[PDB]
């Protein structure tokens, strides 16, 4: 069972070798899970979802980690966004 | 376990158009709201103009969500994953 509300992030992926390139998704699936691995090293476990070509979900076991998470990430080079959010609606 | 579907929104009104979230928020929000009201309980998660992840946290009742949501004329497609952490 989980301590608080769920949480995930929302990670763009940006290859500055081919910075107007969007279908780089084997460069988003390399660098999301060393990411993730990164992370787990750092205490912090999650799931991966690749949900576009240059975009990705890392959804939290524990929610109160997410600000670690976007803060770690926001340091990597081929990270060009990210973005926290809850549930959308009250259910 | 939590389980949870991916859900694809499509509009047959704008057919091969997925800049549809008007149509993509009132949608996911009237089959949550269905759900709930035949006792299944589910976040909703927009990840796209036209997608949302359903999640269960009585994990069973996603395939008999799935099985209500592939029979709906604005559902493209969908699976289901499972919450799973490394470890
Ligand atoms: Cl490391
Ligand atoms: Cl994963
Ligand atoms: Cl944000
Ligand atoms: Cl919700």
């Amino acid at each position: 069972s989980k301590k608080g509300q769920t949480l995930m992030l929302f990670v763009g992926v940006v290859d500055p070798s081919q910075p107007d390139r969007s279908d780089i998704r084997p460069f988003t699936e390399k660098w999301t899970q060393i990411w993730q691995s990164q992370l787990y090293n750092n205490h912090v476990d999650l799931q991966v979802f690749v949900i576009d070509d240059n975009r990705a979900i890392f959804m939290f076991k524990n929610g109160e980690q997410a600000f670690e998470a976007k803060k770690f990430l926001l340091k990597q080079e081929f990270v060009s966004e990210v973005t926290i959010e809850g549930q959308s609606f009250d259910g």
